[PDB]
C-alpha cells in the first residue's frame, strides 16, 4: 500500500509511510503546516514543511527555530515530536517537524467568538506562563500574535513560531529613526519604529499587551497600513510621549518626528473599553507603556491581582539554563547553516 506524496496546496509532503491523509493547516511565513495521520502513534499530529537552504535568512531562522525548540520543555510551549528529513545532506531539500496537532489559533478564535472575561483571564496567564519559561531562558519571541498562539478543545494554550526568535542584549539594541523589521507591524512596539531593534524582554510584553487588548474587543489596536502609521495609531490612543519619556529619545530624527506631531491626549482604556474587567484594564495598561523600561515584567504580571486566581510560583516552571548564539552565524554561508540543521535533526534519524 505505497505511494507518499499527498500534496497539499500544490506542494509535497513526503512524510509517508508514517504520515498520511495531509490536510493544510494554514500559513506561515516560515513554513507550511499541515495535518496528517501518524500511524505509529495512530493518532492525528500537525506538520510543518520547512523549504530553506536557498536564502541564507530563512536558514537562520530555520535553525534558531529548531534548536530552541528542541531545548524547551514547557507546557505552554509547543514541543517537536520528530523531525523528517533525507538521510542525505546532498538529497536534503526540506525539513519536516511533527508536532501535537491543536485543535485552532487565538486568531481564529477571536474571529469566531466573544470571549468571556474569565476566558480572556485564562488565556493571558497561560501565554505569561510559556512566556516567563521563554525569558528565563533569556530568549525573544519577537513575535507573538494571535496566530502564534495555538490552542485546543480543552482551552489548552501553548505558543508558536519561533522564526523570529533570539538571545535578548539590550547591549546592541539601539538602531536608529524608521529602521525596518520583520516582525508582525500591528504587534511592534513604538520603540521599534524609533530606536529599537527589538533585543529585551520589553519587546514581547507589547505584542501581548496588543493581544489582551484584542481578546477584549474581537478586533487589533493599532492595526496600521502601513509601517509608520502604526507608530502614529500608538500614539493616537497613548497620547504624546511624556518630556523625560522621550527621551530616552536622544535620535535626531526620532525626537523631531515626535515633536513635529500634533498633541494628543491619551485615551482612557475604560473609555476604549466600556463594559471590561478593571483588573486587566490596569495590567493593560502596564503592558502597554510608551517607555520600554517603564513596561512591566513577565513576572510582575503573572503576580498582577487579574490573574491571583491563576497565579501559583509553585507551579509556572523557568527554563534551566540561559541561551546564547554566534557569535558568526548571523554573516555565515547558508550551507554551513545547512549542516547544522542537518546535525541538529541527526537525532531523529531512524538511522544516523
Ligand atoms: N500544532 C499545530 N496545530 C494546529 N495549527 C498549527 C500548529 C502549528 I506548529 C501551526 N499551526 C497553525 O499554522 C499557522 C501557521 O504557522 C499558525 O498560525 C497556526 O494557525
Ligand atoms: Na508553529
Amino acid at each position: 500500500v505505497p505511494g507518499e506524496v499527498e500534496m497539499v496546496k500544490g506542494q509535497p509532503f513526503d512524510v509517508g509511510p508514517r504520515y498520511t491523509q495531509l490536510q493544510y493547516i494554514g500559513e506561515g511565513a516560515y513554513g507550511m503546516v499541515s495535518s496528517a495521520y501518524d500511524h505509529v502513534r495512530k493518532t492525528r499530529v500537525a506538520i510543518k514543511k520547512i523549504s530553506p537552504f536557498e536564502h541564507q535568512t530563512y536558514c537562520q531562522r530555520t535553525l534558531r527555530e529548531i534548536q530552541i525548540l528542541l531545548r524547551f520543555r514547557h507546557e505552554n510551549v509547543i514541543g517537536i515530536r520528530d523531525i523528517l528529513r533525507a538521510s542525505t545532506l546532498e538529497a536534503m531539500r526540506d525539513v519536516y517537524i511533527v508536532q501535537d496537532l491543536m485543535e485552532t489559533d487565538l486568531y481564529k478564535l477571536l474571529k469566531s467568538q466573544q470571549l468571556s472575561n474569565d476566558h480572556i483571564c485564562y488565556f493571558l496567564y497561560q501565554i505569561l506562563r510559556g512566556l516567563k519559561y521563554i525569558h528565563s531562558a533569556n530568549v525573544l519571541h519577537r513575535d507573538l500574535k494571535p496566530s502564534n498562539l495555538l490552542i485546543n478543545t480543552t482551552c489548552d494554550l501553548k505558543i508558536c513560531d519561533f522564526g523570529l526568535a533570539r538571545i535578548a542584549d539590550p547591549e546592541h539594541d539601539h538602531t536608529g529613526f524608521l529602521t525596518e523589521y520583520v516582525a508582525t507591524r500591528w504587534y511592534r512596539a513604538p520603540e521599534i519604529m524609533l530606536n529599537s531593534k527589538g533585543y529585551t524582554k520589553s519587546i514581547d510584553i507589547w505584542s501581548v499587551g496588543c493581544i489582551l487588548a484584542e481578546m477584549l474587543s474581537n478586533r487589533p489596536i493599532f492595526p496600521g497600513k502601513h509601517y509608520l502609521d502604526q507608530l502614529n495609531h500608538i500614539l493616537g490612543i497613548l497620547g504624546s510621549p511624556s518630556q523625560e519619556d522621550l527621551n530616552c529619545i536622544i535620535n535626531m530624527k526620532a525626537r523631531n518626528y515626535l515633536q513635529s506631531l500634533p498633541s494628543k491626549t491619551k485615551v482612557a482604556w475604560a473609555k476604549l473599553f466600556p463594559k471590561s474587567d478593571s483588573k486587566a484594564l490596569d495590567l493593560l495598561d502596564r503592558m502597554l507603556t510608551f517607555n520600554p523600561n517603564k513596561r512591566i515584567t513577565v513576572e510582575e504580571a503573572l503576580a498582577h491581582p487579574y490573574l491571583e486566581q491563576y497565579y501559583d510560583p509553585t507551579d509556572e516552571p523557568v527554563a534551566e539554563e540561559p541561551f546564547t548564539f554566534a557569535m558568526e552565524l548571523d554573516d555565515l554561508p547558508k550551507e554551513r547553516l545547512k549542516e547544522l540543521i542537518f546535525q541538529e535533526t541527526a537525532r531523529f534519524q531512524p538511522g544516523v
